[PDB]
């Protein structure tokens, strides 16, 4: 209840995209989908938290994927990354209290924007890394101005929204340290545990769900 009390005291709420509003890491789904699921995955577990700096991991992961245009939109159509269970319902009780909603990932515009594009999600609300590609549609890299590009990204973000919206309190929602050292800029963090649990941030937070339905405590509509 003292969760559920804070989780309504806020008018803007980001969420963490990879292991938090999808089962999937984006970046990994594209390697399966290109061939080189094992080395991109490993690197993937390499960066976590700020182990490594994230714009060199993300580099070096990209120039093993070299995805085209045409493998990101076909995985977008065959093989499209599924929503965590819970979190339709819960956006749509969020923005039906006109709590504000966003989604932030280290992953890409193309694949967020879908799946904000499931969520009723404006894609103004998306903060993602870009791809580039050529016009005959091979990977040309990324746009490294992305605050999501770098180490630290998410609380960048955040302090972006603060900015331009001057939110009252908003809380950042996911499941890695990342996700945690964003509050601060933020006001508050919730982690989440509901598709794999990083124990040293169920260990640390002060607010920790392993179910969507949690925040879903309320009064059930
Ligand atoms: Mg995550």
């Amino acid at each position: 209840s003292e969760l559920r009390k804070l989780f309504y005291s806020a008018d803007a709420v980001c969420f963490d995209v990879d292991s938090t509003v999808i089962r999937e890491e984006g970046i990994d789904e594209l390697a399966k989908i290109c061939g080189v699921e094992d080395a991109v995955s490993e690197m993937t577990r390499r960066a976590m938290g700020g182990a490594v700096p994230f714009k060199a991991a993300l580099t070096e992961r990209l120039a093993l994927i070299q995805p085209s245009r045409e493998q990101v939109q076909r995985l977008i159509a065959e093989q499209p990354p599924h929503l965590t269970p819970g979190i339709r319902e819960l956006v749509s009780r969020l923005q039906e209290r006109n709590v504000q909603v966003f989604l932030i990932s280290g992953g890409f515009r193309s694949i967020v924007e879908h799946v904000a594009s499931k969520l009723n999600i404006p894609a103004t609300n998306v903060f993602a890394n870009r791809l580039k590609f050529y016009f005959n549609g091979e990977y040309a890299g990324f746009d490294e101005t992305q605050p999501t590009a770098e180490s630290g990204g998410k609380g960048k973000v955040i302090k972006l929204l603060k900015e331009k919206f001057h939110f009252k309190k908003i809380i950042m929602i996911g499941d890695g340290a990342t996700d945690m050292e964003a509050c601060p800029p933020a006001d508050a963090f919730i982690g989440f545990g509901g598709n794999v649990i990083r124990q040293q941030v169920k260990d640390n937070a002060k607010w920790y769900i392993t179910d969507f339905v949690e925040l879903l405590g309320e009064l059930e509509e």
